[PDB]
């Protein structure tokens, strides 16, 4: 059999990836799948490139966020926006320590991949397979939605992150879809879930016989080291960030994730 | 922390029972909800009785399929409606073991109960917080339904069973709501999905922070032996069963 991680939405968050990858490890993963969403407007930036190039990933697709990366450092966003501002001061954050080269990498990521366990094909996308921003595939979307990750073209799984909530639900003709949730900025619009922060991924286990588990986790990390981090670190918007691992909130002219 | 097995439309599945319950014992399982759909169509009568009687049984609701049961014992079905003559004998089949008696208690059970996990309400229901029958709740169910689950009365995650898939999905006010599929009867409408007929159920486990795990799990069965059971007992509409187990079409 083969056991995977589905790591989504790390938006940067550099200790709860790292309680991730060490709850991974003690599972026996044999590999990575990366969602997006990697950097911003987390600490982390050379830490999770290095953290993520020890893995075996086997599969990557491209985020909105790392769109916007490309955009940010090339000047190429929108001003007029307040949520374009703040993101414009986070792309800044993360060249002081990455590349242009390595923007490049990160930019350069297909939007939709396949593959094959014996008798499944699994897809795998940030959110749509052909659009990996927007609000089209959140708790409550059309089903005529979901139905675009798993026809034209067809797979029997479809797995997405973007939305930063757990899922395993199906499309009309009972294909399974599902979503890791978000290691770095866990979503909750139930404010008694919103009280437990703690970083989201997925376990897909195969097996000769097919699916054999499906195991949504959720892995404890130290906030408080996080927040001095992005303190010692001089992160732009600290309190934007302390109010997103802490009590959960998102805000439109700050992240705008949807 | 509190591991909790959910178990829910067992149909009599003696052999897909008994493996999930050795999986769970192998995990450590704390506690074990029954969510429903215990007898019929399948082998199992006083088996699955004894099974169940073994279990730390946390809490429990009544599914549609010991009404029918109940019903069928009170000679209310019309066998020139296929569907009823072939209920009838299913409950005659489970008549040969168990009593009336014991028909009383599997019938006398909540549509709906409430569990507390520190911060956290759990709501618990077969299929509807007020009807354990229908298609509702189906994979294309309406939202209006769903939210159903998690409103008047209150809960924060909501359990169901019935539609026999595996579900994480969502109140409209970002509630939880899960189905750990089916034990002996597993639905797949995808073709592909459908060549794996594994029991399903699921573990949730809950600890001083909240919800910690949602575990959705396959467990396999020697499904030639269950077929050899419902020859060796006599086991109406074999070829029902048959394509049930091998083939998933119902
Ligand atoms: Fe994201
Ligand atoms: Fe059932
Ligand atoms: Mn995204
Ligand atoms: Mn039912």
């Amino acid at each position: 059999m083969t056991k995977i991680a589905l790591l989504s939405d790390i938006h940067g968050n550099t200790t709860a990836l790292e309680a991730v990858l060490a709850d991974a490890r003690q599972l026996g993963v044999d590999e990575y799948w990366l969602l997006g969403d990697i950097l911003m407007p987390g600490t982390g930036r050379r830490r999770i490139l290095d953290l993520l190039d020890q893995l075996p990933i086997t599969a990557r697709v491209l985020g909105n966020w790392e769109d916007s990366l490309w955009h940010g450092v090339r000047k190429e966003l929108d001003s007029t926006r307040p949520s374009q501002r703040y993101l414009l001061r986070q792309c800044q954050y993360v060249l002081e320590e990455i590349s242009l080269e390595e923007i490049e990498v990160l930019h350069n990521q297909p939007l939709q991949i396949h593959r094959q366990f014996g008798d499944l094909t699994v897809g795998i996308s940030h959110h749509l397979p052909d659009k990996n921003w927007g609000r089209e595939l959140i708790h409550t979307g059309k089903q005529e939605e979901f139905d675009r990750l798993v026809t034209h073209p067809p797979c029997d799984i479809a797995v997405y992150g973007h939305i930063h909530q757990q899922l395993l639900r199906y499309g009309t003709g009972g294909q399974l879809i599902v979503n890791p949730g978000s290691i770095g900025q866990p979503f909750f619009l139930d404010a008694q879930l919103r009280k437990d922060l703690r970083a989201q991924y997925m376990i897909l286990e195969f097996d000769d016989k097919g699916l054999v588990d499906m195991d949504f986790r959720r892995v404890d990390y130290d906030v408080a080291a996080e927040l001095q981090l992005a303190k010692d670190l001089r992160l732009p918007y600290f309190e934007v960030y302390y109010e997103s691992l802490v009590n959960g909130i998102h805000h439109t002219h700050h992240q705008e994730f949807l």
